[PDB]
């Protein structure tokens, strides 16, 4: 007969099934799907109604309702709202602020229901103030990306301090006195745009397939914030450059007219216009760089990068295929649905990087262009916790000052990061026992360049030892699980409110510095997506229903925890405890400690939650009860 060999017949297969795109829709690697339609998945990663066997599907990801709700908006290209849609009250219809933040405290019950069960940050009357806003750097979406200021660009800022004579704000940078830096100046490189374009978005009117001549502008800005760390350790921001373009001389950068947390000033946070609409702007570029970046492409993308190159190169049954596929459960058909709805309809949409919505052409598109760069400048090995806060410039290994109380991400995380990799130490080491035995492994090396390449993560190592299968198995887990998680699950909070953090703005910036500071509420309102005027109900709808369900809560079984404690591979309907293969007394061990370690840490997570500054936002998300397996939302 015709000769069997069960691998290479197994792999041969999986290579046709799990195939790489050609890159020609604009996107960075991932599973080939011909048009993303849900039926060109593969069998087995498709989706099924709730309640079902794993071979059949993986149950509802989204929320039916509120999925078939946000693709009517997505669909709904006409500037005169539908009238499906059309409400007597709205929470975009204000048309003041007062009027705006008094809808949202409304629709608080006793269906909305995350991990903060309808609540967003909205709670809180002074959400705009100096400790609310910078908290959200350390405790926000995005808590991984702020970092130490470098002297040279300090150095920038004590120029332009002294060119708006401000002596005292001169002071304080001229010393260092732990001076950080959130840098979204990045964004023109990553879009390609010259110092003299500036972003914006043109949302063409359509009658369904054809435009009508009218159109409307969303706005966005390469925006920099510069804080100050108190020993108290409160975050403090002290300036924002607008829309930064090569030097602070070519940009229009406002200074905070308070120097402290402390610090009183006759005119309010409140009432500061200029200041209210400076933080609004940094809100617009930190709202892009968490979506775009830290959500998309490091985690999402990154992923299903790994799932399609360790599904194509090493076997079902081999050890390293056993712990990864767990935390893949679902990620794949998810992707197929961002890529095909969620960001083309949605993310370049309501963000104002433009050139045009919708877009014919994606790699002519910007945000398209900031995902591509992203994920071309993301860096594997730079972003293991451990690098991440040596190199952002944050010792947690021993800081007695208690500065980084305010940084729960870098307290949680510290920990959660050596926890995953004791677990991983002990079940890589029941097979691979030296770096030699490593190096004489069929797949790893295969593995290892297939990620470089086709996968396009060349920083992903060329693992040799076995501490470098450790941290690469770990990392592959850290942001598929847990990194994912954090930036997963805080969306609604931190966005349903939209003007705390709207995901573009609907005026042109101000011309100089001269103008901003005379600046009133209704300005900031018509920055806002607020009022019946120039479609802005459409971006409100999208900005507070894609957080809400982004946000929809894990299930019980797709905890990290309920995988520590049977090591049931709920991806793969087996448990890894159960192949007579693997020495399972150590992996049983491994996961008996792992789960004890995590308890251990739920204990911890909220010691830091709690023993943050009296009244700052609870940092509840790295809680392994309320954790994801995988990559599933
Ligand atoms: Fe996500």
């Amino acid at each position: 007969y015709e000769p069997i060999f069960p691998v290479k017949r197994e792999l041969d297969l999986k290579k046709r099934i799990y195939q790489w795109s050609d890159g020609t829709d604009g996107y960075p690697p991932h599973l080939k799907v011909d048009g993303n339609d849900e039926a060109n998945l593969p069998a087995d990663e498709r989706q099924s109604k709730p309640g079902s066997a794993r071979s059949e599907g993986v149950g509802q990801i989204f929320d039916m309702q509120e999925t078939a709700f946000v693709s009517k908006i997505a669909q709904a290209v006409s500037f005169i709202i539908p009238k499906d849609i059309d409400h007597e009250n709205t929470p975009y219809k204000g048309p003041t602020l007062a009027d705006v933040e008094k809808f949202n405290k409304a629709q608080f019950p006793k269906k909305a229901a995350d991990i903060m069960k309808g609540r967003n940050i909205g709670e809180y009357d002074d959400w705009y103030s100096d400790a609310r806003f910078a908290q959200q750097h350390f405790s926000g979406v995005n808590p991984s990306t702020i970092e130490t200021a470098s002297q040279d660009k300090i150095k920038e800022y004590i120029s332009e301090a002294q060119k708006q004579g401000l002596d005292k704000v001169k002071a304080i940078l001229e010393d260092g006195k732990d001076i950080l830096i959130q840098d979204y100046s990045y964004f023109r490189e990553a879009t390609g745009a010259t110092n003299e374009q500036i972003f914006q978005n043109t949302v063409y009117e359509l009658k369904g397939t054809t435009p009508t001549g009218k159109t409307t502008s969303r706005y966005a800005a390469a925006s920099v914030v510069i804080f100050q760390l108190h020993e108290d350790g409160r975050l403090h921001p002290l300036a924002i450059t607008l829309d930064y373009k090569g030097s602070l001389d070519n940009s229009i950068t406002i200074f905070n007219r308070r120097l402290s947390p402390d610090d009183t000033c006759d005119i309010a946070e409140k009432e500061d216009w200029p200041w209210r609409y400076a933080k609004t702007v940094a809100q617009t570029a930190d709202w892009a760089r968490h979506e775009v970046a830290t959500h998309l492409v490091d985690t999402h993308m990154i992923e299903e990068a790994i799932i399609v190159a360790t599904n194509r190169i090493i076997p079902e049954g081999e050890l390293l295929y056993e712990i990864l596929s767990p935390h893949w459960f679902r990620t794949l058909s998810l992707n197929a649905a961002a890529r095909k709805l969620l960001v083309p309809g949605v993310i370049a949409r309501i963000a104002g990087f433009g050139p045009t919505s919708p877009s014919l052409d994606f790699k002519g598109n910007n945000a398209f262009k900031l995902i591509d760069w992203s994920y071309k400048n993301f860096n594997f090995q730079d972003k293991y916790i451990p690098n991440d806060l040596k190199k952002r410039g944050f010792d947690i290994k021993g800081d007695k000052s208690g500065k980084y109380k305010n940084y729960p991400y870098a307290n949680d995380m510290y920990l959660l990061w050596g926890i995953i990799r004791n677990f991983v130490k002990t079940v890589i080491e029941s097979q691979y026992t030296s770096d030699h035995v490593v190096q004489k492994d069929p797949y790893i090396g295969g593995w290892c360049k297939e990620i470089q390449t086709n996968g396009q993560i060349p920083t992903f190592p060329t693992i040799t030892t076995v501490e470098q299968l450790i941290d690469a198995v770990t990392m592959c887990i850290h942001t598929a699980s847990p990194q994912h998680t954090a930036v997963n699950y805080l969306q609604d909070y931190y966005y349903s409110f939209v003007p705390a953090k709207p995901p573009a703005l609907c005026t042109p910036l101000p011309q100089d510095l001269s103008a901003l500071q005379g600046y009133t509420e209704k300005d900031l309102t018509a920055a806002l997506p607020i009022g019946t005027e120039d479609m802005k109900w459409k971006d409100w709808l999208l900005a507070a229903q894609l957080p809400e369900l982004l946000s929809y809560k894990v299930q019980q079984d797709y905890n990290l925890i309920t995988y520590a404690k049977s090591l049931y591979n709920v991806n793969k309907n087996r448990t890894i405890t159960e192949n007579t293969k693997f020495n399972c007394k150590t992996i049983k061990k491994a996961a008996a400690d792992f789960y004890s370690h995590l308890k251990s840490a739920g204990v911890e997570f909220e010691n830091y939650s709690k023993g943050q500054t009296a009244g700052t936002v609870e940092y509840p998300v790295l809680q392994p009860e309320t954790t994801a397996i995988s990559i599933l939302i």
